[PDB]
């Protein structure tokens, strides 16, 4: 009974009231407001929660799961990749997962920069990609990894490995076992990062802002939410936290549209009953 479709549709009808609460009214106080003139929203109807914001120009959130510290975002207009290299700098990102495939990237008329895999400089920004691993994740999907290497006069030089998922389907959402195993590689290479930075003594290490992995899609609301809620179904801090709770808390602090798609939400379920781990709450 607990997984059964009367608890799906109830699950299903609890968010749905949630997204539409949280829709943005026109100048909404609850949503990030572009200053300066320059772009800020990706997709119009697709905006940033203010009060969990990382940064005034970037359409970026911290989110807290459970336990489970990450930084939701959209893929970074042009105009904002300086802005967007810095937040990686300043989190002394343990890990950057690009969930928008190569051929969405390469789409132009999409206006997806290419930022991980060339090089660049970006106002005062130098940046440097190199390509390390890749890790086949199921079902012929692989992640190819890249470190970026990003320098700025006044600034600590930082190195951030990136996960993206090349071919990561556009059309269809990927399975269960795919979820898991990105999950697992995401939350592996931010734990090595991480482990780096404890060993040096970084100042980041108490500070709960910092040391956040970072993933995007194109808007940062599908197949991102997606990972984070397999991201914090790995953490063994977060028992008991139900689908409802990881949705809910996803939409409260990033957007209502936090997991997108039905097809996505049945992914987070069948994790969950594979966990014994609640739908709703009582
Ligand atoms: O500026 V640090 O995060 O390497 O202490």
């Amino acid at each position: 009974s607990p997984y059964g479709p009367e608890a799906r549709a109830e699950l299903s009808s609890r968010l749905t009231t949630l997204r539409n609460t949280l829709a943005p009214a026109t100048n909404d106080p609850r949503y990030l407001q572009a200053c300066g003139g320059e772009k800020l929203n990706r997709f119009r109807d697709i905006q940033c929660r203010r009060q969990t914001a990382v940064r005034a120009d970037l359409n970026a959130n911290y989110i807290q799961v459970g336990n489970t510290r990450t930084i939701a975002c959209q893929y970074p207009l042009q105009s904002q990749l300086e802005s967007h290299f810095r937040m990686l700098a300043e989190n002394r990102t343990p890990v950057l997962a690009v969930l928008a495939s190569s051929s969405e990237i390469a789409n132009q008329r999409f206006g997806m920069p290419d930022y991980f895999r060339q090089s660049g400089t970006y106002g005062s920004i130098t940046v440097e990609s190199k390509m390390t691993q890749q890790v086949g994740l199921g079902d012929g999907i692989m992640a190819d990894m890249y470190t970026l290497t990003i320098r700025e006069a006044g600034q600590k030089t930082i190195s951030v490995p990136v996960v993206h998922v090349g071919n990561y389907p556009d059309q269809t959402a990927v399975s269960s076992e795919v979820t898991k195993a990105l999950a697992s590689l995401v939350d592996q290479t931010a734990e090595t990062k991480r482990n780096m930075y404890e060993s040096k003594g970084s100042s980041a290490v108490a500070d709960d802002s910092k040391l956040r992995p970072v993933i995007h899609c194109r808007a940062g609301v599908g197949r991102t939410a997606q990972l984070i809620g397999a991201m914090c179904m790995n953490d063994s801090r977060n028992s008991q936290l139900s689908v409802e709770d990881m949705v809910s808390q996803m939409r409260v602090q990033r957007n209502g549209i936090m997991v997108q798609k039905d097809e996505q939400l049945d992914v987070l379920i069948k994790l969950a009953e594979g966990q014994g781990r609640p739908l709703l709450n009582s």
